[PDB]
């Protein structure tokens, strides 16, 4: 129970979370996905260790040696891919495989390359569509890929680019490479967006959009525009094509989903559902500052910083107007003038927190970017509500379904592995005053928080 003496007060109370954390985790869900802290339990998805290697990286970075090493021999002995199980291409992508690539980058550990190979072969057989377009599911087990419970998410496809680019890079095998990259090529001719905009759903066997007209930079499309300029950031800033891509999608959501709050005036991003803009804005969508804050720091408009220090304002603000302190799952900003109203509407349904990286997301790349030490005081407070409303005695930490009432929250009793692979890695991060710690010029984080070289 003692911390390294070099660590300022703000990584060593990250630290203390983490570890608190990873009590419950190795207590009661040891080797499990993820962990039921209030139950005292654990839950299976896909019954591979998900927070346990999710969470690799980031105990490396927090110098957490012990418990790296401990985790490290489970993988070695207790991981075993060679089960009969379905499992969805972009998450386990993003968790998995980005997980072992980046526990191997920090390590040196050539185990963790081993894995994510057999992994990555193993992910393959989603790609057998007519379309190339890859299926949603693909059982790792028997090697055979299918739709979901129709079609594949857009964000989904698109968001597993720099996984599979890397390990292709790392293993010389190009198919991963060129699967991957067929989807992205495939979506930049691929017509029915509006200005860069794309739609929700995609057809694997026709290859074409579905859903057409209905826009949002929330779930099913968010991480497109992310890897757009992550993977140009990625290639050395050579694909030009992602480039432009990438600044005609910014454009198009400042055309179309853009938007003020009444009476304050809080910039913030809609969905465009034929026509009908609609005020909401899910918290998923907070990873957008960041990007755009990622994007200006290599060479972007200068226009980008101040949509990104205005949209970082309003997650704030998304957190900060709930009496927990801690953002809804969606957030709705009243748009017409009206006195005595407040700018942020939260529906019953929607107040639930589960814990999400979004907002401390974006404050890293903001502060990295401007340096304004205002954005590490605004992750300290944001921690400290996590601390204080979903902290759990006997370990770990758990979403709560009432982010609007501090005495009774109401824990949903899971920890998701996100909050130990991105939450606190990112917070770490923010509150480092290393530049040269994973920077933005040598690394670039994939959409779980996961640490990736920039090639040259
Ligand atoms: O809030 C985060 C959760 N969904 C979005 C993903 O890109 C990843 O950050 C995590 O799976
Ligand atoms: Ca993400």
């Amino acid at each position: 129970t003692q911390g390294p003496v070099h660590l300022n007060y703000r990584q060593k109370g990250v630290i203390d979370v983490f570890l608190h954390a990873w009590k419950g985790y190795r207590k009661f869900a040891w080797g499990h996905d993820e962990l039921k802290p209030v139950s005292r339990s654990f839950s299976e998805w896909f019954g591979l260790g998900l927070t346990l290697i999710d969470a690799l990286d980031t105990m490396w970075i927090l110098g957490l040696r012990k418990e790296f090493e401990e985790a490290r021999k489970w993988v070695s002995k207790k991981l075993h891919f060679e089960k009969d199980v379905d499992v969805n291409l972009f998450e386990s992508t993003i968790r998995i495989l980005g997980g072992l690539l980046s526990a191997y980058h920090l390590s040196g550990d050539s185990l963790f390359l081993r894995k994510a190979e057999d992994f990555g072969n193993r992910l393959m057989p989603a790609f057998r569509t007519p379309s190339k377009i890859p299926y949603s599911d693909v059982n790792i087990g028997t090697g055979v890929a299918h739709p979901p419970r129709s079609d594949s998410t857009v964000a989904e496809v698109t968001s597993i680019q720099l996984e599979f680019r890397e390990l292709s890079r790392l293993t010389g095998d190009k198919k991963f490479q060129e699967a991957v990259e067929k989807v992205t090529q495939h979506i930049h001719g691929l017509s029915g967006k509006k200005d860069g905009l794309v739609p929700m759903f995609i057809n694997t066997h026709s290859g074409l959009f579905t859903h057409l007209g209905v826009f949002t930079l929330g779930a099913r499309a968010d991480s497109y525009y992310e890897y757009l300029l992550k993977q140009w950031i990625q290639g050395g800033k050579q694909e030009t094509q992602l480039l432009e891509d990438y600044v005609e999608a910014i454009e198009g959501v400042r055309t179309h989903l853009l938007r003020h709050s009444e009476p304050s005036k809080l910039t913030f991003v809609g969905e465009l559902a034929h026509g009908r803009f609609s005020a909401k804005m899910d918290h998923l969508v907070c990873f957008l500052p960041g990007t755009l804050a990622l994007g200006v720091y290599h060479g972007l408009p200068a226009s980008h910083m101040e949509l990104a220090q205005e949209l970082m304002e309003t997650c704030y603000q998304m957190n900060r107007q709930m009496e927990t302190g801690l953002s809804p799952e969606i957030v709705h900003f009243n748009l017409y003038p009206q006195p005595g109203r407040r700018d942020v509407e939260v529906k019953p349904a929607d107040r639930h927190n589960l814990l999400r990286p979004e907002t401390v997301e974006s404050l890293f790349y903001l502060y990295r970017v401007t340096g304004d030490r205002k954005y590490q005081d605004w992750g300290w407070e944001i921690l400290q509500s996590f601390s204080r409303f979903t902290r759990v005695p006997s370990g770990g930490y758990s979403s709560i379904n009432n982010v609007q009432d501090p005495q009774k929250p109401e824990p949903r009793d899971k920890m998701e592995s996100f909050f130990l692979g991105e939450t606190l890695k990112y917070l770490f991060l923010l509150f480092s005053d290393d530049p040269n710690l994973l920077s933005l010029d040598a690394y670039v984080f994939n959409t779980e928080a996961h640490p990736l070289p920039i090639w040259t």
